[PDB]
């Protein structure tokens, strides 16, 4: 402890990452950095974290989707800045740093993590269409303080 | 298992409204600019056979990588794509999207599964291959 595990929130080291659409009064207490753009947001947290960020390149990884209660392996883009539809939390706009793959998504989905062979590749962010987007992490080397 | 950038049914060829030929134009049988499908007449009879089913994983052919490559890919629905050379950013319907390289030049690929061609590559970008879906339109068989 402490592992994000299903509970929807990544932690490492000191922070906490969530998607900022389910971030807390806490969390925002609490803010470290945040970005509508990319859906995310991460909060200082005092236990210490024990996920581990991907460094990498890989483009195939494993999801957990709660909805159907089931960790899928998934093919997924490059992130990118991609258009996506409304959501209850946000307006059709462009995300970036998103990366998509083929799979069940629904609100409730986010949260759920992505992972590969190095680690911690990102959360899921965006659904519909038979997409599921995932905001990518891997570049915020800051996390690894 | 052809891929010459058109599917050959019966006396019809499917290719994409947007790299039709002349010849194609000459001899039109259906088009439908939204789902970038052409459908020609021509002389001699076509062997592919067209998939009746639900699959979603199947192959496609990838002419800028010379490849094939197996993809799960989404039901058919209408999506935003946004502007190529040749359509402005607009929805596209009866659009299947998949992880996968698709150039300009990939247009006209074919996606197939066991039952048969599915569709052909229609759309590209942000990583994604997007497949005209071919399935629903029964009278290429008939
Ligand atoms: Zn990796
Ligand atoms: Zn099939």
């Amino acid at each position: 402890g402490k592992f994000g595990q299903q509970s929807g929130a990544i932690y490492v080291g000191n922070y906490r990452v969530v998607n900022r659409h389910l971030a807390t009064h806490n969390d925002w207490a609490n803010l470290v950095w945040e970005d509508s753009s990319r859906d995310l947001l991460v909060s200082s947290t005092t236990a210490q974290g024990c996920d581990t960020i991907a460094r990498c390149n890989c483009q195939t990884g494993v999801y957990y989707c709660s909805s159907k209660r089931k960790h899928y392996p998934v093919s997924f883009t490059k992130p990118s800045l991609i258009f996506v539809e409304a959501s209850e939390y946000y307006p059709a706009r462009y995300q970036s740093h998103l990366m998509l793959a083929v799979g069940h998504s629904e609100p409730g989905d986010c949260g759920g993590i992505l992972r590969c062979q190095h680690g911690v590749v990102g959360i899921v962010s965006t659904g519909g269409n038979g997409l599921v987007g995932f905001a990518d992490v891997r570049d915020l080397l800051w996390l690894d303080e």
